[PDB]
C-alpha cells in the first residue's frame, strides 16, 4: 500500500482524498496557500506545508512547490483531486520524472484525452461517435454537402468558424442557399461553415470507470448532470434515469474497452450528451469529479479508495458482475455564492449544521467559525442522499435541505429547495437548457 500520499488540493477534494487515505493506513501530507490556513483537513492531516500565497497561480498551480513540499516530506505518491494540476500534463510528466506514482494516468493519456482530435479518434477506434456533423468544414460542393446532411439528420445547425451568425435548416431543400448564406456572413472574415445535428433533448450522461492499468478496467454506471448554470453542474443523480438499456449497455462495454485501448489507469468519466436512444462523446475527464458520491452510493464502490489501490500497483479487485447499480442517489452542490444573482459570498460561518439521519451523506469542510476565503471557487459542500428510487432520493433530499444550516454567508440552499419541488425536475429528465430557460 502507499506509504504516504500529498494531496495536491485543497477544500472538500482534500478532505475527501485525506479520509480515503485514512482508511487505507496511508500517512497524509496536506499543501495550502496562506490563504486557507482555517482548512479542516490540515489540521488531520500527518503533516501540513505551506505552499505559498493566496492566488492559485502562485501556490496550488506551482509545479516546483508542489514537488518540492513531496521531496521534503518523503512523499510516494501524489493525488491531484479535481482542478488545479489534475489534468496538467506537464505535472504528471514531473511526477513521472522524479520517480514519484501518480495517482491518475500517464501524462501520454491526459494529452490523448486532452486535445479534441486526438480524444475522437481514439472513441472513433472504440466504436463511439461524437454529435454528428460535417467532419469537419461543410464542402461548397453541393451533392456532397447534401449527402453529408442527409446522414446526420435534419434539423441540422450551420455555424460559422467563430452562438453568432448561426442558422437552423429545418429541410435539405433549403440546405444550400442556407450554407451558401451563412458564409457570407463572415467576413469574423473567415467564410468556412461545419454543420452540426440539432438535438431536441439533449441530456449530459456521463460514465464512470475505473481502470488498473494492467487489462482490467469496469465501469460503476451512470449520472445524469443536465441541471446547469454556465455549463456548470447544480445537481447530479444516478444512474441517469429514463436511459434505453440497450444503448446503455453498449456504450458501457465501449468505454471499458476505450479504457484497454488506450492504457488508462485510474479513476476516469467519459462525458456523453444523450439524445432519445443514442450516445454522442464530448470529452473524457482523466481524473476524479465533484459528483463521484453519487456513483459510490449506488454501487457501493469507494471511487478514491480504488484509486489509491491502483495506484499501489494492484489490479482491480471488483469484477464487472460484482458491479451491481442499486437504487438511486441525488447530490446538490452548496455554493457560497447569491441563489439569485450567483455573486460568489465569501465570509464567516457563525454556524453550520449539517443534515442527518438515514441515506444522507455530506461531503463538506464547512464549520462553525470557518471563514470563506475570496480567492478560489465557490463549492462549500455536497449533500449527497440514497434511496430505494429516485423519489425516495428526492424525499430524502428535501430533509435534508430543511435542515442545513450555513450561517453568516450566502448559499444556493434555496434554489436547490426549489429544484427538489419542481415539477419537471421531479418527473424527471429534463435537459441541459432547462435551467437556464427557468432562471432566465
Amino acid at each position: 500500500m502507499l506509504e504516504k500520499v500529498l494531496i495536491a488540493n485543497r477544500g472538500e477534494i482534500a478532505l475527501r482524498i485525506l479520509r480515503a487515505c485514512k482508511e487505507l493506513g496511508i500517512k497524509t501530507v496536506a499543501v495550502h496557500s496562506t490563504a486557507d490556513r482555517e482548512l479542516m483537513h490540515l489540521s488531520l492531516a500527518d503533516e501540513s506545508v505551506c505552499i505559498g500565497p493566496a492566488p492559485a497561480t502562485q501556490s496550488y498551480l506551482q509545479i516546483p512547490a508542489i514537488i518540492a513540499a513531496a521531496e521534503v516530506t518523503g512523499a510516494t505518491a501524489i493525488h491531484p483531486g479535481y482542478g488545479f494540476l489534475a489534468e496538467n500534463a506537464d505535472f504528471a510528466e514531473q511526477i513521472e520524472r522524479s520517480g514519484f506514482t501518480f495517482v491518475g494516468p500517464t501524462a501520454e493519456v491526459i494529452r490523448l484525452m486532452g486535445d479534441k482530435v486526438s480524444a475522437k479518434d481514439a472513441m472513433k477506434r472504440a466504436g463511439v461517435p461524437t454529435v454528428p456533423g460535417s467532419d469537419g468544414p461543410l464542402p461548397e460542393d453541393e451533392e456532397t454537402a447534401l449527402a453529408i446532411a442527409r446522414e446526420v439528420g435534419y434539423p441540422v445547425i450551420i455555424k460559422a468558424a467563430g452562438g453568432r451568425g448561426m442558422r437552423v435548416v429545418y429541410d435539405e431543400s433549403e440546405l444550400i442557399k442556407s450554407a451558401k448564406l451563412t458564409r457570407t456572413e463572415a467576413g469574423f472574415g473567415n467564410p468556412m461553415v461545419y454543420l452540426e445535428k440539432f438535438l431536441t433533448n439533449p441530456r449530459h450522461v456521463e460514465v464512470q470507470v475505473l481502470s488498473d492499468g494492467q487489462g482490467n478496467a469496469i465501469h460503476l454506471g451512470d449520472r445524469d448532470c443536465s441541471l446547469q448554470r454556465r455549463h456548470q453542474k447544480v445537481i447530479e443523480e444516478a444512474p441517469a434515469p429514463g436511459i434505453d438499456e440497450k444503448a446503455r449497455q453498449e456504450v458501457f462495454a465501449r468505454c471499458v474497452q476505450a479504457c484497454i485501448e488506450i492504457g488508462y489507469r485510474g479513476a476516469g468519466t467519459f462525458e456523453f450528451l444523450y439524445e432519445n436512444g443514442r450516445f454522442y462523446f464530448i470529452e473524457m475527464n482523466t481524473r476524479v469529479q465533484v459528483e463521484h458520491p453519487v456513483s459510490e452510493m449506488v454501487t457501493g464502490v469507494d471511487i478514491v479508495k480504488e484509486m489509491l489501490r491502483i495506484a499501489s500497483g494492484e489490479k482491480l479487485s471488483i469484477r464487472q458482475e460484482d458491479v451491481v447499480i442499486r437504487g438511486h442517489a441525488l447530490e446538490c452542490r452548496i455554493n457560497a455564492e447569491d441563489p439569485k444573482t450567483f455573486m460568489p459570498s465569501p465570509g464567516k460561518v457563525k454556524h453550520f449544521h449539517a443534515p442527518g439521519g438515514n441515506g444522507v451523506r455530506v461531503d463538506s469542510h464547512l464549520y462553525s467559525g470557518y471563514s470563506v476565503p475570496p480567492n478560489y471557487d465557490s463549492l462549500v459542500g455536497k449533500v449527497i442522499t440514497y434511496g430505494a428510487d429516485r423519489d425516495e432520493a428526492l424525499a430524502r433530499m428535501r430533509n435534508a435541505l430543511d435542515e442545513l444550516i450555513v450561517d453568516g454567508i450566502k448559499t444556493n440552499t434555496e434554489l436547490h429547495k426549489d429544484l427538489v419541488r419542481d415539477a419537471a425536475f421531479c418527473k424527471g429528465g429534463v435537459n441541459i437548457h432547462y435551467l437556464e430557460k427557468k432562471l432566465g
